[PDB]
C-alpha cells in the first residue's frame, strides 16, 4: 500500500504530540494491551507476574520497554514507507527470539489507537485515525512478509 503525503502528515502530527512524553504513552499503550487482551503479558518474561494495573503501574521495567517500543515505533513511521532497513531487525528478533504473532501486532496497534484516540481528541478526529491506521497496516503487512521470509510467518 502506499500512503499520500497528507496522511503522512497527519500521522505524524499527532506522533508529535506523543513524543513529548514517550514514557507515559508507552505505560498507557501496553497496559491497554494487557488488560485487553491478557494473554499478550506472557510474551513478556520480564513481568509476566505482573498481576494488577496498579502493579503496571509502577513497573519501571514496563516503562522502559514501553519506551523502546515506542521510540521504535517513532522511528519507522518517520521514514514514512522507506522503511525496509529498520524492519528486518525488528522482524527477525520479533519472529525468532520473541515469537510474536502477528495477530498480536495487531491487537497493540488498536492499544495505540486507543490510547491516542483518549489523549489527542482534537488531533486525532476520523481522518487523522484513518491515517495512523493505515500507517500500521502498512507497517503489520510488511513485517508479515518478512516474517514469511524468516520462516516464521505467525
Ligand atoms: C508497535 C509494535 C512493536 C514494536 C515496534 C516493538 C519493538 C520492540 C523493540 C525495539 C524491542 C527491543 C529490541 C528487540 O528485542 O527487538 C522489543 C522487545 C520486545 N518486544 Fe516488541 N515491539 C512491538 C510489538 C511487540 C508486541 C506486540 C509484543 C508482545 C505481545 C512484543 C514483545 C516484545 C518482547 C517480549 C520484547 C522483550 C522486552 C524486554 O524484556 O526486553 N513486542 N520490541
Amino acid at each position: 500500500m502506499v500512503l499520500s503525503e497528507g496522511e503522512w502528515q497527519l500521522v505524524l502530527h499527532v506522533w508529535a504530540k506523543v513524543e513529548a512524553d514517550v514514557a507515559g504513552h508507552g505505560q498507557d499503550i501496553l497496559i491497554r494491551l494487557f488488560k485487553s487482551h491478557p494473554e499478550t503479558l506472557e510474551k513478556f518474561d520480564r513481568f509476566k507476574h505482573l498481576k494488577t494495573e496498579a502493579e503496571m503501574k509502577a513497573s519501571e521495567d514496563l516503562k522502559k520497554v514501553g519506551v523502546t517500543v515506542l521510540t521504535a515505533l517513532g522511528a519507522i513511521l518517520k521514514k514514512k514507507g522507506h522503511h525496509e532497513a529498520e524492519l528486518k531487525p525488528l522482524a527477525q528478533s520479533h519472529a525468532t527470539k520473541h515469537k510474536i504473532p502477528i495477530k498480536y501486532l495487531e491487537f497493540i496497534s488498536e492499544a495505540i489507537i486507543h490510547v491516542l484516540h483518549s489523549r489527542h481528541p482534537g488531533n486525532f478526529g476520523a481522518d487523522a485515525q484513518g491515517a495512523m491506521n493505515k500507517a500500521l497496516e502498512l507497517f503489520r503487512k510488511d513485517i508479515a512478509a518478512k516474517y514469511k521470509e524468516l520462516g516464521y510467518q505467525g
